[PDB]
């Protein structure tokens, strides 16, 4: 009783999708319609979808669409994009916690008579995100700090981590970052020490994982939550560390984590933070040694410390962008039920709530 229509991602070397083929023929199953955007910037090929019984249109044809098709992406549609929204869409919107230019996406959805079904804020009846991207995000961002911690060992102070391609899968991500951090290792260097702040959580997780897997001792692996951070920073641990992950969002005109004061200082350790949190608007940032938020193409940017060893930041905001088809997979396998509930959505809690937010933001406007 279902159309949907998958729309090819537009933010630039964003590479997973909300469906995958997987997905995409369990869906045709269950009896809906799908049509599936010609992307050239998806990790998955048309084939895919094709044997997956979707039906190929090109890319950006979700905007002459029939007004019954519910329209699925995961990123923002281009910031340049400014027409009556129509559809019913699920995506991240990113414009319920008064993001700047909110108003002006939120009167898009209502000048067109559009509805949002927001994918941050899906949610069950216990009040759990239904699907999210926190792992493979933790996994993605240690993979890149391992790799810079190395690269820091094998290469000069006057050059840095090159441009990165997402890993077509997880052997490939293993294989590369085993690789660099084998050659680190056979400069003498000493074995890193890796704290992680949110060690507990999806993204924590998936740091830990990527870290076993690449052979970095579990002994190495400082592992802080709420215990530890409620202590109040700024932590010497910190800059005593080899590599720092942070898995928190924070934004309380609380202590820092560290600062500038703190780095700078010839007895420094720390080569590399990955601050998977990063936000670069964010007004309190526990992380306060960077502006940029580095891109794939381009993976750090130098802290500019005054003493101590060369320090760089990976900011990246879409890390689960660099393992696309698994993070794609394992999020649209849990987006799954809503999904198959998309028939009876008048009535199914999953996607009421979801509704009802859209309506109370609306009215914010
Ligand atoms: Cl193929």
């Amino acid at each position: 009783a279902v159309t949907l229509h998958l729309r090819a991602e537009t933010k630039p070397l964003e590479a997973r999708a909300a469906l995958t083929p997987t997905t995409v023929k369990k869906l045709i199953a269950k009896g809906f319609k799908i049509y599936v955007e010609d992307s050239p910037q998806s990790t998955f090929n048309i084939n895919e979808y094709r044997q997956a019984g979707a039906i190929i249109v090109p890319a950006g044809s979700w905007k002459t669409a029939p007004r019954d098709r519910i329209i699925i992406g995961l990123k923002e549609m281009p910031e340049t994009d400014t027409f009556p929204l129509v559809h019913e869409h699920i995506q991240f919107a990113h414009c319920y916690k008064d993001q700047a230019g909110w108003q002006n996406v939120l009167m898009r959805f209502i000048k067109g008579h559009g509805t949002l079904y927001d994918l941050e804020f899906l949610e069950n009846d216990q009040g759990r995100r239904v699907a999210a991207f926190g792992f493979y995000a933790g996994f993605a961002g240690a993979a890149l700090g391992v790799r810079d911690w190395a690269f820091k060992q094998t290469h000069s102070d006057d050059e840095d981590l090159p441009a990165v391609s997402p890993y077509p899968n997880e052997k490939a991500l293993v294989k590369d970052v085993t690789k660099d951090y084998k050659e680190a290792l056979a400069t003498g260097a000493r074995k890193p020490t890796v704290l992680i702040i949110g060690a507990l959580g999806r993204c924590g997780s998936g740091a830990i994982d990527l870290l076993h897997k690449v052979g970095i001792p579990d002994a190495n692996i400082l592992k802080w939550d709420i215990k530890e951070t409620s202590r109040g920073g700024p932590f010497d641990e910190i800059p005593q560390a080899d590599i720092f992950i942070n898995c928190i969002y924070l934004s309380k005109p609380i202590a820092p984590f560290t600062n500038m004061e703190k780095l700078n200082n010839p007895n420094r350790r720390l080569r590399t933070v990955v601050d998977v949190s990063a936000d670069t608007t964010n007004p309190h940032n526990p992380i306060p040694i960077y502006t940029v938020a580095t891109v794939f193409n381009k993976p750090t940017v130098l802290v500019p410390t005054t003493a101590g060893p060369k320090l760089s930041v990976i900011s990246i905001d879409h890390l689960p962008s660099l393992l696309p088809r698994e993070a794609s997979e394992f999020f649209s396998h849990d987006l799954l039920p809503s999904l198959e509930l998309l028939p009876q959505r008048k009535t199914a809690p999953v996607w009421v709530r979801a509704k009802k937010l859209f309506d109370r933001h609306c009215a914010r406007v």
